[PDB]
Order: C-alpha cells, then structure tokens, then sequence
C-alpha cells in the first residue's frame, strides 16, 4: 500500500516547479484533477513528471515497455534508454529475483486538460500487455546508503530530481514549505500556498534540502510526513523538526525492607518483620540544566504503617553489625517520542548524593513488549516488575549495611539514575515496505547529534511532569545546520508540545502561556536577552513569534502555580492560591470534608491536619502527629474527602460547644516533617500548613 514509484508532478516544463510528489502502486501512474483539492486550478496543468524506482520481476523473460505516452517519454532502465520519444518493440531480457532501477521522464508543452492520465506496461513474450502490477515496482531506495540490490542513486541519464539529502522530498520544497494532503491510499506532498491551506488548518511543513533527517534522528524527514515509519512513534515527531527519539526513566511503586539472614543465625522460624512501604517516584531536572541524563527521585511514604513508634532498627531487629536488604516494584517510563524494541537501559538505585546500591539491568532481546513513547514496561494492565523477582534465582539482593539503613530511614529517598543505552531501532524498508527492527541500527548512534543540533524544552504542563522535547534549531557556527528552517519559540511550542491558537492567545490546553514561566540555562538566557533587547521588546511573551531557537539551547518551561525543587519537581503552591483550590466545599460534616480539588494542587500536599479551636483561642489537634496527615483521598467522581475520624480512634469529631470551630488546614510536599524531632517530638508543632476551611459547630451540621 506504501509501495509502487515515486512520483514527480510538474507544472513547468523543465522539472523546475513540483505540484505534486506522490506513489503509485501500479504502473497507474496518473493523478485525476479530483485529488488536485489543494492546487491552484492554474497549478493542476503537469507540463513534466519524472519517476522513480525499481522493478522487480517473478519470471524470467523478454519484455517490451511501453507508456500512454511514448512520443513525450524517455525511459531508463538500469541507465539504459528502453523508450525514447517513440514507441519500442524493442525487447529487454529481465531475469527473476534480480532488481532493476526504472527511471521515467515526461514532458509536455500546454497541455489542455488537469491532472494526468498516465500509464506504465510491458509486455511478455506471449503477447500479453498489461499496467505493471504492483507486486513487480518498488519504491526507490530513499536511504543515506545504499542496500546490497538497492542503489541509493537514481541513474545519471537524464533529468536529476533535485534531492542533495536523497529523503526524496525535492530541495526546493524543503526550503519553501510544503504541505501533505491525506488520501485514502496515498500522500500528496505538494508547495504551501498562503491563502489556499491556512484555511484548511494543514500544517506548513519546511525542513533542510540537505539533511536526511532534519532533527538528525533515524527516521528521514520523507518518512515522518508519508507514514513511512513505525507507528509507535509520537505523532508530534512525525514533524520533520521535532526528534523523534526515546526518553526513559525508572518508577519505583512500592518498597519492602528486610533483615539479611546471616551465618551466625540458623534460625529461620522467626515471625516476619519486614517494612513495606508506598512510594512516589518523579523524572528530574538538575537557570536551566545542559546535562542529557535520565533520572528520577524515589519519595518514600512517612506514614506510619505499623503499630507503634519504633524506629526501623527495632522494628526489624537489626543490631549495629547487621545488614538489610530491599525488594521493590518498578516500571520503566517511556517519556520521549520513540519506541525501544531489544534494549532497557541500565539503572543505578543510589542512596544519598554518591552511594550506589544496586545496578538495574533487564535481559537484552527478551524484552516481554514495546516500550513506547507516553507508556510504560510492563504496561499498567500487566504487574511491574520486582526487583527481586520469585521466578529468578539469580537477583542480587539491594544491601545495605547499618548505618546506610539508618540514612535512609532518616532521609526516606532514593534516586534512580538510568543510562541512555537503548538498542537497536525499527526503521523502514522501502524494498518491502515495512517497518522492523534493524541490526544495523542503533540509538547510540543518534542521540549524539540529535543532542548536538537541537533546542530542548523541558515542559510540566502535563499533570506538572517533566517532559523533554527536542526541536531542530539552526546553529549558526555550523554550516551544515544553517540550512534548516528558522525556528521560533512559539512554533517549537505548537509543534512539539500541542500549543494551540484558539483566540490568537498561545495556549496549552486551554491555559494562556503566560501561566508558564521561562527559565534558561546561562548561555541561552544571554542568548535571549540578547534577542529581546534587539527586537526592543520588553516581554517575552508577546514576542514568542520572533524569538528564535538554536542548537543546544536549554528551555524549562513551568506551570506557575507551584513552587520547585532543585529537581524541578513541584513541591508546594502560594498560600492564596492554595487556599483558593480549597473553596469549593461539597460537604462538610463531624466525620469529614468533600471537595472537589484541582488534581495538580492535590499533587503537592502531604496530608491535612484537623483540629478544633476553642472559644478562648486554644486548639486541639486531632490527627496530632507528623505521620498522621495522610486523611485524604480520591472519590471515583474526582472529588477528595478528608476523613475527620481516621485518627481520631474511628470516631466522628466531637464538639463540645457549638461555638467552637473545625479548623482544617493543607500541608505541602516542601513542608512535610518525615522524622520525629531532635528533642524526639512527633507532634504536628511547628509544622507550616495553610488554614483551608473554618466552621463553627453550628455552621457545620
Ligand atoms: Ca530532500
Ligand atoms: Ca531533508
């Protein structure tokens, strides 16, 4: 279906002016003037055409060639002229199995009706004429190297189409801007024109005449607009400047702590005592940061779990001389625009800034599934993976030694920092018009360059994860990469992250980009600076239009409602805006609050702490501890509920004077205690949290 010769159309007679560049999957070579939506009437005259490919033929015979044409044609095969503006008895032995390269000019001068009527046959030594079925044309080998049957070049006789990068979109309409127009089986790609496409919403496409893949990643800039390509790829990076590569970290769900068994003890009848404990784990970014590294930090639960307050070492009975071990869910996350066939990058789990506890590794070429790009391996329909997997003898076990256990009891976080090895990549083969995993072909092998060559933006609007794009941007200082398109920050936005122009306001969901704030690493900042300052511009954001992007830029681009970390992650929110995501109260009553919070403000709070104030001003507070505050959850209708009688032994709230109030208040990620004081309290004193509803008694009910 993706098969036959490519198609040069042409409206000048002199292959100067390509309307239309398309496939055919016979020897049907024609375009009715129906399909002709997207040209100007003037533009649907073909005065030339030229195209491209090879034969391949199922039986050895003589074959005559002929067209609908033959006066207007000249025909090549394998650099030899088989029809030459007349038509040829004249009979070419082609033997089965073998490939043959088919070159095919047409030109005529005024012609009176649109579109074209052309038609490609031979004929056998039976007498038999036919169109040229489409199991015997392939398309031509639009690689950066040749295949062992498949030249990668086009026959010298003739008319060269004007291909420098050979991803057989000619030069002239890289440069200009091209659109491509959906047919049910077929692609036109075809000029931009101004007043007849920007009605229809079609995207204008310009990309480098001279680079194969414009955002330098494996996949040719022909590739991404026809379809020609694995269908695991993002669709944003079936644009010719977004890189379409993969992005991977790792998620750790759930942790389990256990006492290592020693020689010293033979006893292995003792009851478990073990530490299991929730966690949450979030991609990271360590102004702006230039380092193209993949890691994610692990937050593990602090509410308590277990009766009592011991501290681990009791609670495991490990003395000073004994060690422990950790088993714990995992998920890879694919947050890039690529798929990862054969290859999961090897992760380190690392304790504190340096230590290393455990080398990750996945069997290579066994993976079970894709990794694709939004998802996850295992899928979330399948378990995760356990560290320490039942069915595997062989698992190291994650040790630590005692004063590492007690590091970790005290810091409650781990890191998890995953390498950037992908293996091998699925890429297209015109010879049979597939697409499928090619030993020849490595991630390796890209990323350098796309890294090199590109803009990146590192944007949190999706649910306020990190996530990294990559946009071709010209490097002034290299020749090579002048030649692609300029690219400004406003058009990086729409192509790579779906910011749309509803109201002629740059949006990203229905939020104004103004709800983002901007943040560059030192050298981009003064790049932009500069750029503002010459454009005598004092807000960048009404200026998005005319800031343009380079290679190796570093943008981080975040939703202003939260404050960050030094990891980007968002870790709380301004009182006022807290307080706001906190108005809408559904219920209110001695048991609880239902609301219906914003699910990113829910992402930044620990807990709540409930108490009542008495009528002199003193407060008693019900959930009275730091471990305590995990009271709220998500209804299935979205809305969050606040349980009053979780920790107050099951009971309701009593109230002893109707004057009295409920005072609730909202604790932040950035202000969340995880251990018991220095002085040893493990009371909620001191804790910084923001009063988010206040009631009497009577106001209650
Ligand atoms: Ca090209
Ligand atoms: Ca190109």
């Amino acid at each position: 279906s993706s098969q036959g010769l490519l198609g040069y159309y042409f409206s000048d007679l002199n292959f100067q002016a390509p309307m239309v560049v398309t496939s055919s999957t016979t020897g049907d070579l024609s375009i009715p003037s129906s399909e002709l939506e997207n040209i100007p009437s003037e533009n649907q005259y073909f005065q030339s055409a030229i195209w491209s490919g090879f034969i391949k033929v199922k039986k050895s015979d003589e074959y005559t060639f002929a067209t609908s044409a033959d006066n207007h044609v000249t025909m090549w095969v394998d650099d030899q002229e088989v029809i030459n503006k007349a038509s040829n008895s004249n009979k070419i032995r082609l033997e089965k199995g073998r490939l043959y390269q088919i070159k095919i000019q047409y030109q005529r001068e005024n012609p009176t009706e649109k579109g074209l009527d052309f038609k490609l046959y031979w004929t056998d030594s039976q007498n038999k004429k036919e169109v040229i079925s489409s199991d015997n044309l392939q398309l031509p080998e639009l690689k950066q190297k040749s295949s062992n049957s498949r030249k990668k070049r086009s026959t010298s006789a003739g008319p060269t189409v004007p291909d420098r990068d050979n991803d057989g979109i000619p030069d002239s309409l890289e440069v200009e801007g091209y659109t491509v127009d959906v047919k049910n089986k077929r692609t036109f790609l075809s000029p931009w024109i101004s007043n007849i496409h920007e009605k229809k919403g079609l995207t204008k496409y310009k990309s480098s005449p001279e680079k194969w893949s414009t955002a330098s990643d494996p996949y040719s800039d022909f590739e991404k607009v026809t379809g020609r390509i694995d269908k695991n790829v993002s669709p944003e990076a079936r644009h010719p400047l977004v890189a379409a590569y993969p992005i991977v970290h790792v998620d750790m769900e759930n942790i389990i702590l256990s006492k290592n068994e020693d020689q010293s003890t033979q006893n292995t009848d003792s009851q478990t005592r073990t530490i299991s404990k929730n966690t949450s784990t979030s991609r990271t970014h360590t102004s702006a940061g230039f380092s193209n590294s993949n890691s994610s930090t692990v937050a593990i639960d602090h509410s308590l779990s277990l009766a009592g307050e011991r501290t681990w070492a009791e609670t495991m009975g490990l003395n000073t001389a004994d060690t422990a071990r950790l088993n714990a869910n995992i998920r890879y996350v694919n947050t890039g625009t690529a798929p990862i066939y054969n290859v999961l990058p090897t992760t380190s789990l690392v304790l504190g800034k340096n230590q290393t506890l455990a080398t990750i590794k996945a069997k290579e070429n066994q993976l079970s599934q894709i990794l694709a790009p939004n998802n996850y391996y295992p899928s979330k329909n399948l378990a995760p993976i356990a560290l320490n997997a039942q069915d595997d003898f062989s698992s190291t076990p994650i040790t630590m030694n005692y004063n590492q256990f007690l590091e970790l009891e005290k810091t409650m976080q781990l890191r998890l920092d995953t390498d950037q090895v992908y293996g091998n990549i699925a890429t297209y083969n015109f010879e049979n018009g597939r697409v499928r995993v090619d030993t020849g072909s490595n991630w390796s092998e890209v990323l350098p360059q796309i890294q090199e060559t590109t803009a990146r933006i590192i944007f949190n609007g999706k649910d306020l994860n990190l996530v990294e794009r990559r946009i071709a941007a010209v490097n002034p200082s290299d020749p090579l990469e002048t030649t692609k398109p300029d690219m400004t920050l406003k058009e990086a936005l729409k192509i790579a992250f779906g910011f749309n122009e509803p109201n002629g306001n740059l949006q990203y969901q229905g939020k104004d980009i103004t709800e983002f704030d901007f943040n560059f690493d030192q050298q981009t900042s003064q790049n932009i600076k500069n750029q503002l300052a010459e454009l005598n511009a004092t807000n960048i954001y009404t200026v998005l239009d005319k800031i343009k992007l380079n290679a190796k830029m570093n943008i981080l681009i975040r939703d202003k409602r939260f404050h960050y970390d030094r990891n980007n992650i968002a870790v709380g929110a301004d009182e006022s805006v807290v307080k706001e995501a906190h108005r809408e109260v559904i219920n209110s009553s001695t048991e609880g609050l239902l609301l219906n919070i914003d699910k990113d403000i829910r992402k930044i709070l620990s807990g709540y702490i409930v108490e009542i104030e008495d009528t002199e001003g003193l407060k008693e507070v019900i959930n009275d501890r730091y471990d305590m505050l995990n009271i709220s959850s998500l209804r299935q209708d979205g809305k969050t509920f606040i349980d009053f009688k979780k920790y107050n032994d099951k009971l309701p709230l009593y109230i002893s004077n109707p004057n009295y109030k409920v005072n609730v208040y909202a604790v932040t990620k950035e202000n969340t205690i995880i251990n018991p004081s220095e002085n040893g309290d493990t009371s909620t004193n001191g804790i910084k949290k923001i009063l988010i509803f206040s009631k009497k008694g009577y106001e209650i009910g």
